[PDB]
């Protein structure tokens, strides 16, 4: 069957200058401002947009080895952003894939919030685990606030 | 006018390979395996393909604050790369921009060759001085070598 789960965090950065440092830049960032997460991003085939494949690597220490992403969507113009874990990590036995989508929406206050959505595709009637799920959400918070925290000191940086 | 300034060099790494790790992947690589040469790639439009502009940073001591690069033209199929250089860096004065084709071609052997091409737009009949041009070819081999070198210590990359 598939899954929905959904989830929205906050950020103080605002949506243009997010966009183009954790979406259109993360591959780049993740390995240097988050490390203990994130040890290497390698393209596959692509240029950075649609159609385009990376091998994400953990660190030793990680539950997973490595995931395969395909870019599925580039919104630059709505600050969205789809992906697809297609091979690696949690893909296998009764998961045959995860397709999210990432939309920066900008706040009154001048910050930005990211309206997150995880779809998990199973075998037939099988369930996936919430600590799969919540371990995505993880990843996700630390990923954004170690992007968060290197654009905080280095305000000339996507600007 | 317009000047052609052309040099070839040679790499241990088959074509393939080298394409992808030191061109499609060169801005998230050259900042960690040539800090040097190479502090930071920052992505400023665009995803990866032609049309995207980045701005090439470079370390405290080196001549030139930072460079701003477009992506001209990407050819999975021939490997073969296409940017020009157009703000910052030796942009101003008499000279407009910098077109540059770095081809690569497989040999023999089975390593690789880079067949690079510097084009320059200058001011009537201004000429670029000949340390401009060495300059340009010292910081190609720098890089090349550089991720040469990490490609052979991690077998495993771009594999």
């Amino acid at each position: 069957g598939v899954f929905n789960y959904e989830t929205e965090t906050t950020s103080v950065i605002p949506a243009a200058r997010l966009f183009k440092a954790f979406i259109l830049d993360g591959d780049n960032l993740f390995p240097k401002v988050a490390p203990q997460a994130i040890s290497s991003v390698e393209n596959i085939e692509g240029n950075g947009g649609p159609g385009t494949i990376k091998k994400i690597s953990f660190p030793e220490g990680l539950p997973f080895k490595y995931v395969k992403d395909r870019v599925d969507e580039v919104d630059h113009t709505n600050f969205k952003y789809n992906y697809s874990v297609i091979e690696g990590g949690p893909i296998g036995d009764t998961l045959e894939k995860i397709s999210n989508e990432i939309k920066i929406v900008a706040t009154p206050d001048g910050g930005s919030i990211l309206k997150i959505s995880n779809k998990y595709h199973t075998k037939g009637d099988h369930e996936v685990k919430a600590e799969q799920v919540k371990a995505s959400k993880e990843m996700g918070e630390t990923l954004l606030r170690a992007v968060e925290s290197y654009l905080l000191a280095h305000s000339d940086a996507y600007n």
